Order: C-alpha cells, then sequence, then structure tokens
C-alpha cells in the first residue's frame, strides 16, 4: 500500500476479494454507475456511503442509505476506521486496512 492510503477488501459479495485503494480526500460507495467503489446490487442505495481522509485519519460516512451502513455490525451517521474494521453495505462486507502514515 502507497503512504498515506488505505485498502477495501471485499470479504463477502459477489466480487469477493476485489479491492479498492482509497487514495483521495472522498472515495464514492453505491450503486450509481459513476460511484468510485460500484457495489452492483438491489441492497445497495445510488449513493450509500462515502469515506474521507482527513487527515491521515480514514472516516466513512453514511450519505442517507435506505438500509444503513455499519461498522463491524453497528449502523453509523460517521465513523473514524481502524485496521480490521468491518464495513458492511447493503451484501458486501469489506475490511479496512490502513496504509503507511
Amino acid at each position: 500500500l502507497p503512504a498515506g492510503s488505505a485498502l477495501l477488501v471485499v470479504k463477502r459479495g459477489p466480487n469477493a476479494g476485489a479491492r479498492f485503494l482509497l487514495d483521495q480526500p472522498t472515495t464514492t460507495a453505491g450503486r450509481h454507475p459513476e460511484s468510485d467503489i460500484f457495489l452492483d446490487d438491489v441492497t445497495v442505495s445510488r449513493r450509500h456511503a462515502e469515506f474521507r481522509i482527513n487527515e491521515g485519519e480514514f472516516e466513512v460516512v453514511d450519505v442517507g442509505s435506505l438500509n444503513g451502513t455499519y461498522v463491524n455490525r453497528e449502523p453509523r451517521n460517521a465513523q473514524v476506521m481502524q485496521t480490521g474494521d468491518e464495513i458492511q453495505i447493503g451484501k458486501f462486507r469489506l475490511v479496512f486496512l490502513a496504509g503507511p502514515a
């Protein structure tokens, strides 16, 4: 992992094994075709969550999803993520891993 970045790895879901680099201030996650992290399932809202970098601090922010964004099984409006945290969006379960400072 490049310095200052982080990674999300899909552990459960139709694209299990897939993984996405977080290396910009805002990364969108949803079913909208232009989502940075495109999670294509009915359980996922068009705009579901955003992952922010502020600053050396990675945060997930639920942006008004229908069925919630879960961090370690608990729904959150916003939550600063720590390595090994499981993020659930619809049926997709991902794990967060921080890169170098």
